[PDB]
């Protein structure tokens, strides 16, 4: 996804 996670 994104960094750390995908919603960013």
């Amino acid at each position: 996804g994104c960094p750390x996670q995908p919603w960013c």
